[PDB]
């Protein structure tokens, strides 16, 4: 009996022949709700591209289903939790649009500099204003990557085939993987001064969102060309907008928009100011790549084989033992990477105890998860290791050991630098709800709610200490639900991770460190 | 027509499983060398232990040997060159002895810690002198591995669950993968002010030879045990004899001497010193295993699939056109290890030009054998990179280019620092004779022999400094072939690279170093 | 441990052998213990510390005491099991005080 | 006598790049001092020595050895002129076969 597998978007048989002959393809015209809802029930397989939504409403009346494929980068159509929820595989193509974006963002940046659209309208009048215009040339310029992932990388790569020099942003590649870019790392603050062209490559999360506003834009050199082909709103449009207005910056390019469908821009009545309906990934291969893609990705998940471009988990994926772990050593990652001076080089997970006796390889992608939440968009549980690897130059292993010093399992994640010194930080779940506790940081050893809002602080200066802060955070009307502090075993030092109920103003973030003499001070969301 | 493998050692049809049933396989008395010599002219393999030696003669009576395979570690009885030179792919069991090594080295520790000979020679001349015997506890103690390869990262993983600490001595190990095993790097030094005990695991090398001496014994802890079952000559047979008697170490253990068959050792006259003759990998498990290692490189050899044992180059394995740069390229790599601060986290081989059009991937092999080429034996060319990976921590890429700006070809090592550092080194090849050319280092550009004794220095007081060098090495007596030197193009540093005739005594680099107030010296030979 | 490495690699007898000025290399064959199933029988202290010195070699420990605490055996990475059945699986034993002295056996 | 120079890289620099079959990276500029001496030890000490004592700073130097021979070969960029008598004592200190200073401006 031949597994079923429905095309509920326009995805030709030839692009999804990647799938065997040793499966039924169907098609639907998914966007209909009472077809798709119709011919759900027998289906083995869903692919989809961007016109069908899957709802809890399709995963219900699809009783079968084991994987939910969409052949596309982003997965705003479909409820990654509830098909999880359901134990239903979800899988997009995660690498399909990288070169049509590149090439759409170097697109921008030249029909920018030498202002085409203006120029094609000029003799689309049917007159001749060659003296009107005046372009600008790449050759020996510094040209600004902002976000190394992927996309950045194959810009940077073009780029430089012009004869430009590019610096780039990115706390989230190592330093050593730049290198072997031939690519000099540095802070925002410095490739803003210092970038002729800019093009921002990062994605969308709170950590990102207008990261260019009117403070940045003021920082850049006069006469930037400044292009981006990634999410809306990396740069603040009514910035851009005064700033290019005023004339500092010279140029700029944007295929993306803080909200579209966009047509009340007002860069819209800016001539030097190039713009694109999100054309991005619009274009047959990009297209035809997702859906070949995402047929392979549907092909090892019907033979039972792993998942690279898996989004979420579902189905024998993980046992029950296992399970709930994952979102604890989720949270053990992004600590681990926090309480780092600088990117690890690599994560070690320790899984000690009982635990140690299941099979936890996904741990270790939890892991890696966690430490790069900052530029991973919500959806995704999942994320490639190998590729993550070759991309970002940051690796992670699993080490069993049978014995867990005090609590029966607990799972330590070590965070090593390039220098060979380690952040440690651990969890453990116990009781009847399996409550996630942060146990031990770095050879202190407590029992915290993996929850909420966590400021974590380093300090020199320790009488007395305890006080100035809970008083200047209670001053502030800040609430704090738990508190872990002591002072170093050899050094000066001190530290403290307290559970707030709120956020940290900046401003009284700046009072604390003075107050304690602070080295470090952060404050992470665990929730 | 079935391949016909020879098997002139003590190898088990069992042993040699692996092999497929697409083979003939056929024994001989290898230590024999009239049977050897009629029974290998029909060979297309040949495997072999330590007792049959395979030389020329052997060689050229083999017309269509496509490998030899030694069954274990060592190469002594091949010639590796000669089977080269005739396109014999030469394997053997790199790992093979691994466990067992690791155990003995153990064993030797707790054997001398605990006096068991002694202990069991008294009860073996029926007496019972208990109240003579005092050991020596682990639990608690520093161990100091000198040398962190293979083994002596597993002699520290079983020593480490004694509930000792473990430092070690490499710089051949990244600081980011020692920090993932849990150990703390140090200077030679350091490790032996804090360490109770030595257990050394170098390969023999002349960076290695005598290692631990007079010099060295004496900075070590009054009462450590010292351990050597890696090379004969690590630790300075008399000195330690001295150190032993005088009592300063309390005892040791060796499997391996200067020159073996050893029988007139002094140190056979001390009852402190634990020896075996060199047992290491006298087990039927590591026996067995060299030859099913051994097998299976016969296997996929035979499948002309590739190789990951091999040990030299044979066969189609390389073009014409490429084989020349493989020496040149090993030159840059030592090059770029010996230019670097410290031991790069990866090596970037860039191929420009018209090489660029070859099949080059054994090149990336060639640089990786060069950097480690103080932990590398002479006998071998080719060595397992994901292996070396794995184990020290380096990893390797190579990276195209049509165009080579100024050479028709040109290859450049780029070593890279964990923190993002680069050190870069280019050579050529060019003329009847394809003469070795190191052209370039850090930007700087020239045409310098890639051979001899060559001493490059970096420095700060400039003003007649070439005049104060060649004085200091002329009144040394040493002959100065060849020299290039420039000026930094930025800062008030110099550089200068020459090629001597000879050494440069220790005295005299001291001198040389403080005449123009260098901070970086250093001699490499690059024959 | 020391013991059993001196019993697997005949440290003693070999050590004689270069005492007496011989080199009888090709007369010692030893046994290695990676991969191998170690019996422990008795789980007193001591036991316990030389099940988990083993486990480092990379041997699979089992072991015979009824009377020890299973879930303390489990994070040992001790695998319970009868005598006979020990006896039966065992590359390697080393015998230890148990858990319940005395009355242990013979 | 053979002289060979190249032109590469972005800006195009001009190299000297073979005299006489030996082989040179070297900028064709400023002033530059050629030497073709017997290699004995000291020989290079001697040539660094005398220019140093006399004030001429070495921008950037090579020296090549001969095939086969006696000889070397070298090449100095100079940050001013030799005067006579320091390059006669040159010379003589290492029996040079030829020594010359050229412009290259």
């Amino acid at each position: 009996s031949l597994p079923v597998v429905l095309i509920a978007d326009k995805l030709a048989p030839s692009t999804v022949a990647a799938l065997g002959d040793q499966v039924e393809v169907r098609w639907v015209d998914g966007p209909d709700r009472d077809k798709l809802l119709a011919a759900v029930p027998e289906a083995d397989a869903l692919l989809v591209r961007s016109a069908t939504t899957v709802d809890a409403e399709v995963l219900a009346a699809a009783p079968k289903l084991k994987i939910v494929a969409r052949a596309g980068v982003g997965l705003d159509n479909v409820d990654v939790d509830a098909a999880t929820a359901r134990g239903v595989l979800v899988v997009n193509a995660p690498t399909s649009n990288i070169h049509s974006a590149a090439e759409h963002a170097l697109a921008l940046l030249l029909a920018a500099s030498r202002q085409i659209p203006a120029a094609d309208a000029s003799l689309r009048e049917h007159t001749w204003k060659r003296s009107s215009f005046s372009g600008t040339e790449i050759f020996g310029k510094t040209v600004g990557v902002v976000g190394l992932g992927r996309i950045g990388q194959l810009v940077a790569q073009r780029i430089a085939a012009f004869g430009a020099y590019v610096v780039a942003y990115d706390p989230y590649v190592s330093p050593a993987r730049a290198a072997q870019l031939g690519i000099e790392l540095l802070s925002l603050d410095d490739l803003l001064a210092r970038a002729d062209f800019i093009s921002v490559h990062l994605p969308k999360t709170p950590e990102t969102a207008g990261l260019i506003d009117k403070e940045a834009l003021a920082k850049t050199k006069p006469g930037v060309i400044i292009v981006n082909a990634a999410r809306g709103g990396l740069v603040d449009e009514a910035a851009l907008a005064d700033a290019i207005t005023g004339g500092h910056v010279r140029a700029a390019g944007l295929d993306v928009f803080a909200t579209e469908p966009c047509t009340d821009s007002p860069l819209f009545e800016l001539a030097q100011v190039v713009v694109t309906p999100h054309l991005g990934a619009s274009t047959a291969e990009a297209q035809d790549r997702a859906g070949t893609d995402v047929a392979e990705s549907v092909r090892l998940a019907l033979a039972g084989e792993f998942v690279p471009d898996a989004v979420n988990v579902g189905g024998g994926v993980v046992n029950e033992e296992v399970a709930p772990w994952l979102d604890l050593v989720r949270k053990l990652g992004v600590l681990a990477g926090v309480l780092s001076d600088e990117l690890p080089v690599s994560l070690s997970v320790q899984v000690r105890g009982e635990l140690a006796a299941e099979e936890v390889e996904v741990l270790r992608l939890s892991a890696l998860r966690g430490l790069f939440s900052a530029v991973i968009e919500d959806a995704v549980t999942f994320v490639n290791a190998p590729a993550l690897a070759a991309e970002r130059g940051v690796t992670a292993e699993i080490c069993k050991a049978s014995e867990s010093p005090n609590h029966r399992s607990v799972v330590d994640v070590r965070a090593v630098g390039a220098d060979g010194s380690v952040v440690t930080v651990s969890g453990t779940l116990y009781g009847p709800q399996l409550s996630q506790k942060i146990v031990q940081i770095n050879g202190r050893h407590f029992d915290l709610r993996a929850q909420g809002i966590n400021l974590i602080i380093h300090y020199v200066d320790r009488p007395g200490a305890l006080g100035k802060i809970g008083t200047l955070l209670g001053t502030a009307g800040v609430n704090i639900q738990a508190a872990q502090l002591s002072e170093d075993a050899e050094g000066p030092g001190a530290t403290i991770l307290l559970r707030l109920d709120q956020d940290v103003p900046d401003d009284v973030r700046t009072a604390i460190a003075a107050a304690v003499d602070a080295y470090k001070l952060e404050v992470v969301d665990l929730s």
